[PDB]
């Protein structure tokens, strides 16, 4: 019953803001991605080696920014020094959250086990029932469980042998949602990806739809043969995705 999330109406979350047409992970994308007519935005986050929780999705700052170094290995200062494009500097989750509207959802994918502690207490100021907490390393996900055991928690899946073990992992972490790439469709097959997801919602779980390339969405109409089945998806065009989901008459924008 957390109303937040549980909608009669699809979520559209952007992909790391919305990194098909600003920086990623950065403030300037969110904002957009709220304009655009997002939910709210999908963020990856970092601890710092001064424990503050910033933004990056690779390990390294190298792709996105125009210095080098291991954020976990480098403090704040150091790294507010960076150029993530467009201007923008690496963003604190402090920061994320006094940019967002208070009522935005806000899907936090923890890559760093050691930020889970930061992370739960920075959400609990925050407005929870917003946010969702994901990551693909079951142990980040059990580390946050020991300071937070209500937020709503998805687990990534990138691997066809974390599937059999879903049903345990939801009663271990309490998971509210499996989060799937449509890459998997291509990878392992329409089918078996349809009827896998068709088993997972049986269990009682919630679906999330992401990728690394929105044309997935789109080729063979694989998206609309999963009508019905997903309740969130991960775009990394919002203004593409939201007016798709309206001309199909099922998301009013
Ligand atoms: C409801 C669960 C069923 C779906 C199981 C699919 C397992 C994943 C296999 C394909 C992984 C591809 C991920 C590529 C993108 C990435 O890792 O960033
Ligand atoms: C970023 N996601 C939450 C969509 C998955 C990892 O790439
Ligand atoms: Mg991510």
């Amino acid at each position: 019953g957390n109303p937040m999330w549980e909608r009669d109406k699809i979520i559209v979350l952007g992909h790391r803001g919305y990194m098909a047409k600003y920086p990623e992970n950065s403030l300037l994308s969110i904002r957009k991605a709220i304009e655009a007519g997002a939910d709210g935005v999908e963020i990856d986050v970092w601890l710092s080696k001064d424990n503050k929780v910033i933004l990056m999705h690779a390990e390294t700052i190298d792709r996105t920014s125009n210095l080098k170094g291991r954020q976990k290995e480098m403090t704040l200062e150091e790294l507010k020094k960076a150029n993530i494009g467009m201007g923008e500097r690496i963003p604190t989750l402090e920061e994320v959250f006094e940019i967002l509207p208070k009522d935005a959802l806000l899907n936090i994918e923890i890559k760093d086990r050691d930020a889970a502690k930061e992370v739960a207490r920075i959400v609990s100021e925050n407005n929870p029932e917003r946010v969702m907490i994901s990551s693909f390393d079951i142990e980040a996900l059990r580390e946050y469980r020991k300071y937070d055991d209500t937020t709503i928690m998805g687990l990534l899946v990138d691997k066809e042998e974390t599937v059999p073990l879903i049903p345990k992992l939801k009663e271990k972490l309490n998971l509210w949602s499996v989060n799937v790439p449509m890459e998997a469709i291509p990878i392992i097959g329409f089918e078996k990806t349809y009827q896998a997801i068709k088993w997972v919602r049986s269990l009682g779980l919630k679906i999330v739809l992401w990728t690394e390339d929105d044309k997935l969405f789109y080729v063979d109409e694989n998206l609309k043969r999963l009508l019905g089945m997903f309740e969130v998806v991960i775009a990394n065009d919002v203004e593409r995705m939201v007016s798709y989901l309206s001309s199909l008459g099922i998301r009013l924008e």
